[PDB]
Formats: structure tokens, C-alpha cells, sequence
């Protein structure tokens, strides 16, 4: 590895952030080969401009002992995924809540994208794609939608925030 950043996961329980981490890591969606139970963190290493960048994404908001969230649990953190689901307009409206605990929490400054999850089932849909982008542009932060089910935009996500983050690490630098 040349560069490790660490990435969390952050979203109301159901949304699907333990299946995009293992569609992303295992490239497997509810899989009886893989246990998906009490995994606080997967490894991939993707390539960008050459180098090996080892992503390792945490999901550990749905578990109970950071039900409470506080300083400690953003450190280290160089990229969040807030995951919201496009059939439950419940869990798009908490991204704001999610986002609040973020700017008021994470000591550190870090790099932000929002997965309306999902995008499969358009037959259930309670958030627009036009709704989801307004919410990712009031914030200043990147927007995607995503299924972890029909593998949908689950590396492109993961491949343009390391990227971000990558290029605001190599300006800095140089
Ligand atoms: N149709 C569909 N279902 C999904 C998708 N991602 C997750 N799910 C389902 O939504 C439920 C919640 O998933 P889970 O990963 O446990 O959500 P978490 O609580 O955020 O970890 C599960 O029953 C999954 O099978 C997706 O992209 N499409
Ligand atoms: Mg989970």
C-alpha cells in the first residue's frame, strides 16, 4: 500500500450499508458463503494513478455502544459514505441529523458523499433522484445512487470519494 485511508459508513439501520460494504469487499449481496454479523470493518485495495490505495470502511452506526456518538468514534476518518434509503423517505430525511453529528463530532476535516441506496426498486421509490442531489448540493458534498443488490454504482462511489480524498492529499503535499 502507498496510501490507507480509513472510511466509515454512516446511516439509519436498513438503509443497506453492511451489503453495500460487502457487495464493495466481497462482491456478494446476502450470501450464505460470507457472515455479514458483528464485521466492524472490510478491507479493499483499489489502484489510482498507479498506486495502491487500501480502503478500509468501517460500519459500525447501526451497533448499539455508539448509539451515542462522540468525538473519538470520527477520529482518524478521512471519508464518510451517509447512506439514506430511496424507498424510505425517513431515512433521507436523518442524512441532515447524520450531517449535524459529522460537523459537530469529526475533529478532524474530512470528505463527504451521500448513497440515496437502493435504486433497484424504483416501484417503491419515496425520494426523487432531483431531491437526493438538492439535499448533496446545499451541503456542498457529492451525490450517487446506489444498489448493493444489482451492483449499481457501488465501486464508482467508493472509487470517486478515495479519489477526493486522494487529490486533496496530493495537493497538500505538492
Ligand atoms: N433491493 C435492495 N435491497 C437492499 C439493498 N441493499 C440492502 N438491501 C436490503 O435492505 C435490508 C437492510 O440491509 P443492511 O445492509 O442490513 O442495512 P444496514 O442496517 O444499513 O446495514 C436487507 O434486508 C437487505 O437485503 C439494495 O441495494 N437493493
Ligand atoms: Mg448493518
Amino acid at each position: 500500500m502507498d496510501y490507507l485511508f480509513k472510511l466509515l459508513l454512516i446511516g439509519d439501520s436498513g438503509v443497506g450499508k453492511t451489503c453495500v460494504l460487502f457487495r464493495f469487499s466481497e462482491d456478494a449481496f446476502n450470501s450464505t458463503f460470507i457472515s455479514t454479523i458483528g464485521i466492524d470493518f472490510k478491507i479493499r485495495t483499489i489502484e489510482l494513478d498507479g498506486k495502491r490505495i487500501k480502503l478500509q470502511i468501517w460500519d459500525t452506526a447501526g451497533q448499539e455502544r455508539f448509539r451515542t456518538i462522540t468525538t473519538a468514534y470520527y477520529r482518524g476518518a478521512m471519508g464518510i459514505m451517509l447512506v439514506y434509503d430511496i424507498t424510505n423517505e425517513k431515512s433521507f430525511d436523518n442524512i441532515r441529523n447524520w450531517i449535524r453529528n459529522i460537523e459537530e463530532h469529526a475533529s478532524a476535516d474530512v470528505e463527504k458523499m451521500i448513497l440515496g441506496n437502493k435504486c433497484d426498486v424504483n416501484d417503491k421509490r419515496q425520494v426523487s433522484k432531483e431531491r437526493g442531489e438538492k439535499l448533496a448540493l446545499d451541503y456542498g458534498i457529492k451525490f450517487m445512487e446506489t444498489s448493493a443488490k444489482a451492483n449499481i454504482n457501488v465501486e464508482n462511489a467508493f472509487f470517486t470519494l478515495a479519489r477526493d480524498i486522494k487529490a486533496k492529499m496530493d495537493k497538500k503535499h505538492h
